[PDB]
Parts: structure tokens; sequence; C-alpha cells
């Protein structure tokens, strides 16, 4: 809903065709929900946070000094503190910006297994990989030279663990269930703060500006619609998630008597939308909520879990309430 998407959407394919014209067609990375990736060096170097899977892959086509390029990226990226509202993910400036508390904190430990907060264990750090680490590869035309760094095994846990406070503000506000909130949250950024899509959903609950951030400032009696540095702010954003995850539940699809009825509908709802949810069982919403209020919920996943026209959300349900059943139980 504005010229702030299209400016944005030019942005965007600028961005990825100055990386297309340097590490051709096939090596084109871009930032993500659950990955982070931030262009540096004249698209030269990139390093790429992979929060699904707990890997730092730091690279560069660089074919001059690429350990030198290699070097200042490791440094930087373990270091940086994390204010996503300041970081252009879709540009090669460094905003990245050193702090007391690096936002990877605890969730990487140097070779001698230390968590990493000073410029000196960093360096000692990166000289070691460069050392020891260095991996080369082809893209078929040209070398791209490579470090990659493993982060703790309970890297999900202590990234988590930043806003367990939030959630359970927003849970207790809105009354919703902590352990929805964070699989909805897990399962969206895996807790990834530089949350960004291509749908336009921003942050930790991937927050989509224009339709459910509008919708949950009407609920609230707010006008305008949230700004992109408010769904950058962990506290806003896990907020206006949280709201919009009340508001599925309430209006949306309150019409459902059974309270896990609900929660398998308001799963999917959430990533494909209210109306997609009703329309699997009818065209009328009340004949829809009538018909699922005499089916067990078990069919009710079971349907919803393979009868949804999305692909994306059959799998979306399944993977949140698999999320929730680890979080559910204290």
């Amino acid at each position: 809903w504005v010229k702030d998407t299209n400016g944005f959407d030019i942005l965007m394919g600028q961005f990825a065709h100055n990386i297309e014209n340097i590490w051709g067609f096939k090596e084109v990375v871009i930032a993500g929900p659950k990955d982070y990736v931030k262009y540096t060096d004249q698209y030269q170097t990139r390093s790429h946070i992979n929060f699904d899977d707990g890997t730092i892959t730091i690279e560069t086509i660089a074919g001059t000094e690429p350990a030198a390029h290699l070097r200042r990226a490791i440094i930087k990226t373990l270091l940086m503190g994390d204010d996503p509202s300041s970081v252009d993910l879709y540009s090669d400036v460094d905003d990245i910006t050193i702090s007391k508390e690096p936002f990877l904190y605890g969730q990487v430990v140097d070779n001698t297994g230390q968590p990493i907060r000073w410029e000196g264990r960093a360096s000692n750090f990166a000289d070691y990989l460069l050392k020891n680490r260095l991996k080369s590869r082809s893209n078929g035309l040209r070398i791209i030279y490579s470090v990659t760094i493993n982060m703790v095994p309970n890297h999900l846990d202590k990234r988590a663990h930043k806003y367990l406070g939030m959630v359970r503000q927003a849970s207790r506000k809105y009354g919703v269930d902590e352990s929805l909130i964070l699989a909805i949250m897990q399962t969206e950024s895996s807790f990834n703060p530089y949350a960004v899509s291509r749908s336009d959903a921003l942050g930790l609950m991937q927050v989509v500006q224009h339709t459910a951030g509008k919708d949950v400032f009407r609920s609230q009696g707010k006008s305008g619609t949230p700004s992109r540095s408010f769904l950058f702010d962990p506290a806003s954003n896990i907020d206006t998630g949280t709201a919009y995850l009340a508001m599925l539940n309430n209006v949306y699809l309150g019409g459902i008597d059974n309270p896990t009825s609900r929660r398998y509908a308001v799963i999917t709802a959430y990533n494909g939308g209210a109306g997609s949810v009703l329309r699997v069982f009818s065209n009328d919403k009340i004949q829809a909520a009538n018909i699922i209020n005499t089916m067990t919920p078990g069919d009710v996943y079971q349907t919803l879990t393979t009868r949804h026209p999305s692909a994306e959300s059959r799998r979306y349900l399944y993977k949140v309430n698999t999320a929730q059943k680890s979080y559910r139980r204290r």
C-alpha cells in the first residue's frame, strides 16, 4: 500500500542485479526470513548466517587478497550489535557496527571454546579460521574463498532467550499461549531479528505491514500502518504479531467452538489467510464453521494438513504444531 513498496521493489531488483553480475546467476544469494546475508566490498564479499541450521559462512569472490577480505567480514559479523532497524541487507554499504554486546554472543565460540565479545578474541579466531578452515570453490568461471563457522548446538534456545520476556508480556496481554507465539516465531524466522521476506513480511514474527500490520492498528483504534523501523523492533513486532494471532482467534475464526480446532485453523490462517482456511470447508463462512464444529480436532488437522490449496500453508501447520508440542510442556 505505497510508493515505499515500489521504490523498495526496484531497490530489490537493483540489489539482486548487482550480485548477479559478480557471482553469476546461480550464486545469487539474498537475505531471507531465516537467513542473514550481508554484502560488503562492492558485492565481492558476503556474510551469511543460516539461523535454521546454525552456520556462519563468510564468502568472497574478490580475486586479490581474498583472505584479507574474509578477515574483515568474520570479525564484524561476530561482533555486530543488533539494531536491525539500522541494517540494510539490500545494499553493499558497511552499516555494520561493533557494540559491547554482539548479537551472536553465546551462539558461537572460538576454537578455544570461549564466547566472543571483544575484538581481540574475534581477531585471533579469524586468523585461526583463515589458516585452518579456508575453503575454495569454483562457480564454473571464478574462485570463491570461504570460512564456515558452526554455532553452538543450542543456538536456537540461546537466541529465543532474548525474546521470552516479550513473549510473556504479549501472551498475558492478548490471551494467546506462549507456546503458540514461540512456535509461530520459530517457524517464521528461527528468532532472527533481521528477518525479511519477499512477501514483505518483516521481523521476528514476519508481520506484513500492509495487511496484518494495518489490521492490528485498527483493532486497537490506532491510525496509519506500522513503519519499517517499528516492525524491526522486537517488542513492537512480537506485540503486533501476537495481536494478529488473537484477532484471527476472536473475530476471523471465532465461529469455531473447539479451541484446539480453532488453533489449527488460526495457525494455518496466519500464513495463508483466514479466508482460505474457511473456504476449505465451504464458501459460506458460517457453514464452514458449522462443519468444523461437528468434526474432531484430529480430522481438522488432517483436513487442513492435506486439503488446503497452498502447499506452503499445509507444511506450515505441520511445522508450527510440531514446534508448539515442545514449547507447551513446562
